């Protein structure tokens, strides 16, 4: 489950497709939790495709749903990321993952 909720101003047309390197300025956050990723602290806006099962199915089906210049907030549920295992230290089992993202690519 993809829950797309867009602060207005983009496009929406310039959708990615397959294979498409495409740049995207996330921040992670946890309900009702602090932040745990983004990529506005490093400022490497984390060039990555579409079709590789590179990044997770929640923010990889949040990516297709969205266009250039948009500004969704993704909530990713845990059966698509890390509900069952978990990641030791970052994201517990059975979490439900808040991503600001903005779909502002390339390709």
């Amino acid at each position: 489950g993809v829950e797309i909720e867009t602060i207005s101003p983009g496009d929406g047309r310039t959708f990615p497709k397959k294979g498409q390197t495409c740049v995207v300025h996330y921040t992670g956050m946890l309900q009702n939790g602090k932040k745990f990723d983004s990529s506005r602290d490093r400022n490497k806006p984390f060039k990555f495709r579409i079709g590789k099962q590179e990044v997770i199915k929640g923010f990889e089906e949040g990516a297709a749903q969205m266009s250039l210049g948009q500004r969704a907030k993704l909530t990713c549920t845990p059966d698509v990321a890390y509900g069952a295992t978990g990641h030791p230290g970052v994201i517990p089992p059975n979490a439900t993952l808040i991503f600001d993202v903005e779909l502002l690519n390339l390709e």
